[PDB]
């Protein structure tokens, strides 16, 4: 019985486990509950505080993933399984991760929470590619990170009623934000420097975190990577939710209270079987069950709330990777797949921009086309391919984060972004899909040092920076080594010279204005436009 | 005659005339000036279509420039010679119809292939006498015929009550058009062969010469054509019949005035007294519009340039077309606020917003909302200098760059060999300040190759250029190829296609080829806007 994996929280004991990290032993505590099971007359509802328990409870293991649909576009296919759930599905499951060094930190360490990404459908913080042990180990951090609902069983609301209220995934996040507060301490961790990360979706939901008063007293500082609470898809208004989840009622055969009755006495894989099934358009990038505008978790829109809040307290840093739109083609758009170089037709680049921007109208259709139309070379197969996933990347997540960064430095918040250039060598989707969405986090999570998964040289080198940069950031705000002179430094992202860094093999280089030009069309142009027409 | 030159002496339909022996730097050429090709359009015949002039008797003296027709003066800044050179020259008259002849001295041996010029001045002035039109230098230089002609602007030449018969509109044109018809019949008297006829001209000259190629009664009288810095297509150069005639009524009443009663009652009126009011009656504040310019009548023109140039099959025809590098600074003097030639103008960013209103003047809100989206650099939104540069584009693309690149597209895309050239040198004796770059109505003076001439001070690089692009105009205008048949060595000019989109640089350097006419912004101005149109 190892002393260093012995730990008391707030509701009674836990034993962890000593794993190895390529070098040194770290301290993992896995499955810890920090809610009641929201099971049977509990889907749907807000989470309740785990009840104490008696013994040790046995955390040397990752529990259940939540319920969720699981992709099957590509069976089997690594690019696709590495997201997939790699425990069992159930409703029973808000359990949340710690790593800490081994022996466990003898002074308050910052700490680190990651919020997983998928869409608001699906996603689980036991995935390889979340790893907290090369973080813990090499950079001394505390890393933690939570399950939460997604889906229906997250996300459906009958906006105003009291068994579905909506948003109470995000409430899973907040209440595991809560755990940390009071019982991080006891693992050597800080709760006075908390500093959340997530990338797509879970970006999004830190973003959410910063925009939610009861949030801002359980964290210091953020990281949104690929994704935030502003943009086309991350919400939705209160009349929508409903509607989504009266027709999902409808099709599985089901006055709130009594609908909601009827959807809870559903077997789980009912709900997930029509969850695709409430869109209202044929699309990409868009998720059937996601945070609600409801006026309550979210008092306006993020919109709203980023354009009057004052930020002079917050540090923030905001990226997006080089492709952020060329994954989501293969899942909609007629002419692309992983296993061709989906070149594709003028007409078939102008059906795509229907299907990438679902909610606009002929004429902002129009727009787009002649916006990422090359004159140049007008049919050519390539760039309208290339020109098909910028669209979808820009809309979806690069104009939304470069809209963010702006308002929130204009607002006192101290910002950093990055645009992330380096394609992994062990990328297993085709070469025409660049850089894709969420393929900078196994570097982030420094998974290059392990030898056994064959990163090259240059990139264990580099996934030691990028750990540098984020933990430098949670440790002080501020990403840049304290302890080098030369590098250059990475600048704060202003409204006046809106510098941010690339993050590639290469040195730090500065650049200036993120899409510029292109994302003014997007956040300035089109707003006006779909408002009229 | 008796102990006159026997060279200068010369008949055509009309009757007899005695030109005169002009000194070019390299020699002397024949010149015969003020030959009359119409009845004077005056008292009865204002406004209506021109008869052709009929036979003098005698020698007919044609050893000076005639008339100038009568127009607007411009007054912005007087006595400065960057407005003064573009003013009439010779007195004002509604008696103007009168054509300019240049050739070799002696005169041509065999027929030589004959350049026919049509001036600018926005359909409201110009004239066949000023300087920069001197056709002695291509006439000695290249052995060129020259012809020039004046014809009708403003209310006299373009006022129109669509449908009736005492002013049927683009009567202006017509005196354009009887000037083609006089050289048909009368340039092989002086050695010019009617059968290898070239228009050209610059703004409204070349918005001109393009509505002579849609135009079917004027395509017998032509065979090649040269478009500079202008276009039939585009936002100024024609009104629809509506339109003119809400002008001319106003106009009209301005001056104190049925169709035919209305018409009788302009007849009285001085001719002053229709120039002192002929910019009241624009539609809106703006710069680049004019207020009498050619009306799509269903006659001359039988629909809109736009629509005529989409749909017709043009294999016989070929076509020379350009822009200068800043074609939109010019025109930013005559009427948006915070801009002058005495300063640098650098503008704020609402001396913008303000400008593209006034620059766009067609715009809705969000149309004008789009262009300031689309030239805002967005790294730098509020810098003037950016902020001045940009207005100048937003008023040269908007009026010149992206007509032509439109015109250039459909020409070839429908049988027309075009060659296209952006042309990029300022002159060194330009009185204008630098922040206007290489304005409107700047190549010209290289084109007729003034620079040839010792006492006008330009350099010696600047001579070897205007030898350059008078031989490209001319070898245009012999074979329909700009390009010399011997020098294989100078790099070659590439016709305009919709493929490869290529166009040449004109300046001191060689030719340099680049492809894509301004192809995102004018895909902006060409096919995004009229759509924003529809809404
Ligand atoms: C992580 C990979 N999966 C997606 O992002 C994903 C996206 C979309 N989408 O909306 O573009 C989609 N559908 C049904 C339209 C399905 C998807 O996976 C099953
Ligand atoms: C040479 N002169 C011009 O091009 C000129 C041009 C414009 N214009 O249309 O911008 C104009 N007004 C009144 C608007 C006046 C002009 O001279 C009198």
């Amino acid at each position: 019985e190892d002393p260093q994996l012995l730990v008391r929280v707030r509701g009674g004991q836990l034993r962890g486990i000593r794993l190895k990290a390529p070098g040194g032993p770290v301290s993992a505590f896995l499955g810890i509950p920090f809610a009641e099971p929201p099971v049977g007359s509990r889907r749907f509802m807000p989470p309740e505080p785990k009840r104490p328990w008696s013994g040790v409870l046995d955390a040397t293991t990752f529990q259940n993933v939540c319920y969720q649909y699981v992709d099957t576009l590509y069976p089997g296919f690594e690019g696709t399984e590495m997201w997939n759930p790699n425990r069992e599905l159930s409703e029973d499951c808000l359990y949340l991760n710690v790593w800490t060094p081994y022996p466990r930190p003898a002074s308050p360490t910052p700490v680190l929470i990651w919020i997983y990404g998928g869409g608001f459908y699906s996603g689980a913080a036991s995935l390889d590619v979340y790893d907290g042990r090369f973080l813990a180990q090499v950079e001394g951090a505390v890393l933690v990170s939570m399950n939460y609902r997604v889906g229906t069983f997250g996300f459906l609301a009958l906006p105003g009623s009291r068994e579905a209220p909506g948003n109470v995934g995000l409430l899973d996040q907040r209440l595991a934000l809560q755990w940390v507060q009071e019982n991080i301490a006891a693992f050597g961790g800080d709760p006075m420097s908390v500093t959340l990360f997530g990338e797509s979706a879970g970006a999004a939901s830190v973003g959410m975190h910063i925009l939610s008063l009861p949030s801002r007293s359980l964290f210091h500082r953020a990281v949104l990577q690929s994704g935030t609470p502003n943009g086309p898809w991350a919400t939705v208004s209160a009349g929508e939710a409903r509607r989504r989840a009266t027709l999902l009622a409808r099709l599985v055969g089901c006055n709130d209270t009594e609908l909601i009755a009827c959807l809870r006495t559903r077997p789980a894989q009912d709900l997930v079987d029509h969850e695709w099934h409430v869109l209202p358009q044929e699309s990409i990038f868009r998720f059937s069950f996601v945070p609600v505008v409801d006026g309550d978790f979210l008092s306006d829109t993020p919109e709203a709330l980023i354009n009057t809040g004052d930020f002079q307290d917050l540090q923030v840093l905001v990226g997006v990777v080089k492709d952020e739109g060329s994954y989501f083609l293969v899942y909609g758009v007629p002419g692309f797949s992983k296993d061709n170089e989906s070149l594709i037709s003028r007409a078939q680049f102008l059906a795509g921009v229907r299907i990438g921007v679902p909610q606009a109208s002929d004429l902002a259709a129009e727009a787009v086309v002649l916006h990422y139309t090359d004159w140049l070379h007008p049919e050519d197969p390539t760039h309208l391919r290339d020109a098909m996933s910028a669209v979808v990347g820009d809309h979806n997540v690069v104009c939304p984060v470069a809209q963010l960064a702006g308002r929130l430095a204009a607002q006192g918040a101290r910002v950093y972004a990055y645009i992330f250039e380096h394609r992994a060598s062990t990328l297993t989707w085709p070469l025409w899909m660049g850089v894709p969405h969420g393929y900078e986090i196994e570097f982030i999570f420094g998974l290059p040092l392990d030898p056994s998964l064959n990163y090259t040289t240059e990139e264990r080198i580099f996934a030691q920076r990028l750990m540098k940069y984020w933990t430098n950031f949670a440790r002080t705000g501020d990403p840049n080594d304290p302890r080098d002179s030369k590098s250059p430094q990475w600048p704060p992202y202003t409204t006046a010279a809106q510098q941010y860094v690339s993050l590639n093999l290469k040195p730090l280089e500065v650049r200036r204005g993120l899409r510029a030009q292109t994302c003014a069309f997007w956040n300035r142009f089109l707003p006006k436009l779909l408002s009229a027409t």
